[PDB]
């Protein structure tokens, strides 16, 4: 398991617009967190939320499943990093 | 957990080859596995080896910490998945 740690420095969201290749509008929240990598110190990443859902609260986290997709060569990866209470 | 199987047909790896940019000879093992992704039925994965490492034997496994990397845009990424037994 992942440890993901959401600060009480980082508990809201910024959200950033535009408008899509054939006219429409689109918005994303983004929120800041800690995921420890087993380096001395864990390190700064963002997650993008999806629609709907509010900033994550301040607290301890591991990432959920359905954060993970077969990419177009076969291989895992990441689609958006989606986080449940440890 | 992310569960991972590696089924008796899947102990193999092949290789595949060419040269870099500058002249560098390279190869790279790849292997095939299973990941339990919640859906009706585990899907099939590539995975390619680190240098030096033998091809996975056959069992259950989980992914490594050391899988992750944070990227280019500042979100969580996977580098390359590396399994340890389950």
């Amino acid at each position: 398991m992942i440890k993901v740690e959401i600060k009480p420095s980082q508990a809201q969201f910024t959200t950033r617009s535009g408008v899509s290749r054939q006219g429409k509008p689109y918005s994303l929240n983004e929120q800041l967190c800690y995921v420890d990598l087993g380096n001395e110190y864990p390190v700064l990443v963002k997650v993008t939320l999806d629609e709907g859902q509010p900033a994550y609260a301040p607290g301890l986290y591991t990432v959920h499943l359905s954060s993970f997709k077969v990419g177009q060569f076969g291989s895992l990866m990441i689609d958006r990093l989606r986080l449940v209470p440890a």
